[PDB]
């Protein structure tokens, strides 16, 4: 066990709805600096996610190590600066001053009082982490209740960005992006090509593929009836005689359609993908004129 050999375990981008609590623990996903912390009987050493020794950058985490002075521990967690709603924030961290309060939100325990825990399964490491949290002033955010969807909704209600789901049977793999950690944000972003519009109520999105655009759904949230009229104006120069989609559109979506040349990229916000390659809960984030349809890719 060499603390200066350790690098953070990493999460796989994915979906948590459908995951079962009996197999997965659900943690809130926050923005901040990932930190490995050694608190050795009062002394503190800190490593950034890239392995730099950042001990001197956080003098205030000395108090943490003193509070944990009965123990020698290695902790994984997130250094965080909260906004006024109490939610960790990236720009608050970026704009940090000498006096701004930085909290350390712990979410793994890698070593405890002589015992190394990399080979120990999450369920068990987590139980020990809680014990520390209950006996000292270490901040250990709580797990989210329920199965995937419920946990996701809880996270949302906290104002949090998303969930990291971790397999209860899983070991800690330093430096590795692992399928046993899945990270999922409430809101995501995707570039799309506009293939048409529909009665104006909405726009038709697609992803370039073999034989044309793969249909991605429709978008007309994030905008009003005035803005819709504008898009109709802007897009007229681009009417076409070929459908840009690889395959006939579904009937609902085909009713009252005007195809345009697949020339324009938009950015859209959305929740998740559907099994048939559609984007749920789309909202408009604007055309992106300098972007190329040919480099639009499912991100
Ligand atoms: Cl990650
Ligand atoms: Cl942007
Ligand atoms: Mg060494
Ligand atoms: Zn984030
Ligand atoms: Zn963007």
């Amino acid at each position: 066990f060499e603390f200066d050999n350790l690098a953070p375990m990493l999460a796989t981008h994915g979906t948590v709805a459908g995951l079962k609590a009996s197999q997965w623990a659900f943690e809130g996903k926050w923005d901040g600096y990932r930190l490995l912390v050694e608190a050795d009987h009062g002394a503190v050493r800190l490593r950034s996610r890239s392995g730099r020794d950042v001990t001197a950058e956080y003098p205030q985490l000395r108090a943490l190590a003193e509070d944990l002075a009965d123990h020698h521990v290695v902790l994984d967690g997130e250094a965080v600066v909260l906004d006024s709603s109490g939610v960790p924030s990236f720009s608050q961290m970026q704009n940090r001053g000498r006096d701004t309060r930085v909290e350390f939100w712990a979410f793994d325990l890698l070593y405890l009082d002589g015992r190394a825990l990399l080979g120990t399964r999450y369920q068990d490491r987590r139980k020990l982490l809680e014990t520390l949290a209950n006996a000292t002033s270490l901040t250990v955010p709580e797990l989210l209740p329920g199965d995937g969807a419920q946990a996701f909704a809880c996270s949302r209600k906290h104002g949090w960005e998303g969930v990291i789901a971790k397999r209860r049977d899983s070991r800690y793999q330093p430096g590795r992006r692992c399928a046993s950690w899945v990270k999922d944000k409430h809101w995501n972003t995707q570039e799309v090509v506009i293939g048409g519009w529909r009665a104006v109520g909405s726009l038709l999105m697609g992803i370039p593929g073999p034989g044309g655009l793969q249909f991605a759904g429709r978008v007309g949230t994030g905008l009003s009836e005035r803005e819709l009229a504008n898009l109709k104006e802007m897009l007229a120069p681009l009417h076409t005689d070929e459908s840009p989609f690889d395959v006939p559109l579904p009937a609902r979506d085909a009713k009252g359609i005007t195809y345009v040349k697949p020339a324009l990229v938009a950015e859209v916000r959305y929740s998740e993908w559907t099994p048939e390659g559609r984007l749920r809960q789309s909202s408009w984030r604007g055309l992106r004129p300098d972007k190329k349809p040919s480099e639009v890719v499912r991100e």
